[PDB]
């Protein structure tokens, strides 16, 4: 009768309960202003879908990074403006500041506040256990918050994530994979990045809801506390899910495809094999023994399980004693 369907567990009905100018982002008026407020000075980074720069407010002498905006549908850029727009001044949700067009190339840009990032890739390597707590708390708030605000972000990741570790100041950035999320709704399966990519987008099972962010939170976390970078190093989406049956083992996974009625890709066929189901504390090392302790082991395995209805929200997250010594 085909797959099962699923709903979260938690702010199910949040934008049902809400008029539709909430969420219709595609009937929502997008004012562009003037970017010649902004001077720009320097390349911050790329993207699948922009190039980023650190710019001047000409108007306050401020630091701020405009994104401008690769040509995509612009039913995309109206979704994250939206998005962006509906968050603005949330819990460690990068403030969108200004919405602009550059006078002759008309080319869309949103402006942000300035984020002093140190790159994952030379910032993890230095994080204490108290550090690593720390950061994932700042993570749940602004997860606990967009997806009470029926928020999916849908691209939780390192490279989406800016710390200015000397303020110890962390936002979640990069709401243009982000969506609403509507109880019931069949969602597109191509989203997020593949190391963080959920086990329900790579079985192509669509009716997914906020649990897709804790699973992408739990390969984060396993990667700093283990310093292993990926955790799941998957070579393409399918070696992803049997990059994944290498440590849950391959009994959970048929028992997940049982419970919603998911028909296995014949791709996964040849590839899956059999696999024991693997303790987390095989992955402590002496170069990450410092970072590992019970109460972040029990977190993880709460955070990485098949079945997305398992998984801890957010907020529950957040009661773990795994955040107790964190203000
Ligand atoms: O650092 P390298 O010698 O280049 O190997 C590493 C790493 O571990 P090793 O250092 O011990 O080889 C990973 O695997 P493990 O050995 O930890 O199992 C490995 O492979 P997988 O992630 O495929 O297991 C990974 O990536 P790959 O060989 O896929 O490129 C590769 O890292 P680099 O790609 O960064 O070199
Ligand atoms: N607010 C910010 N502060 C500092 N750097 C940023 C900020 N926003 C983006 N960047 C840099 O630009 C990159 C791409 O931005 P993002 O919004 O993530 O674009 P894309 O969706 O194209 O990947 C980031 O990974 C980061 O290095
Ligand atoms: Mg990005």
């Amino acid at each position: 009768s085909g797959p099962v369907p699923s709903r979260a567990r938690v702010y199910t009905d949040v934008n049902t309960h809400r008029p539709s100018e909430y969420w219709d982002y595609e009937s929502h008026v997008v004012e562009w202003g003037n970017q010649d407020d902004y001077q720009l000075v320097r390349k911050l980074g790329r993207g699948k879908y922009s190039e980023v720069f650190e710019a001047i407010n000409i108007t306050n002498n401020e630091k701020v990074v405009v994104k401008i905006l690769k040509p995509v549908k612009k039913k995309k850029i109206k979704r994250e403006i939206k998005i962006l727009e509906n968050l603005r001044g949330g819990p460690n949700i990068i403030t969108l500041a200004d919405i602009v067009k550059d006078p002759v190339s008309r080319t869309p840009a949103l402006v942000f506040e300035h984020v002093n990032n140190t790159d994952f890739k030379q910032l993890y390597q230095t994080l204490t256990d108290y550090d690593i707590r720390f950061y994932m708390y700042e993570i749940l708030k602004a997860l606990d918050y967009c997806h009470s605000m029926g928020i999916m972000h849908r691209d939780v990741k390192p490279h989406n994530v800016m710390i200015d570790h000397e303020h110890r100041k962390l936002r979640l950035i990069d709401w243009g994979l982000a969506e609403f999320y509507h109880p019931g709704q069949e969602y597109n399966v191509r989203v997020a990045s593949r190391y963080f990519k959920g086990p329900e987008l790579l079985v192509d099972y669509q009716m997914y809801d906020y649990s897709l962010d804790m699973w992408s939170l739990g390969c984060m976390l396993a990667s700093m506390i283990f310093r292993k970078e990926p955790f799941f190093h998957g070579h393409d989406n399918y070696d992803q899910l049997v990059r994944i049956a290498k440590v849950l083992g391959t009994e959970d996974l048929y028992d997940y495809i049982d419970k919603y009625n998911i028909e296995l890709d014949p791709r996964f066929n040849d590839i899956l094999g059999r696999h024991s189901r693997k303790r987390w504390e095989r992955f402590v090392h002496s170069e990450n023994q410092h970072l590992v302790s019970p109460e972040a082991l029990d977190f993880l395995d709460k955070l990485l399980r098949y079945d997305h209805q398992s998984r801890l929200t957010a907020r529950e997250a957040m009661e773990h004693p795994y955040f107790y010594t964190v203000v």
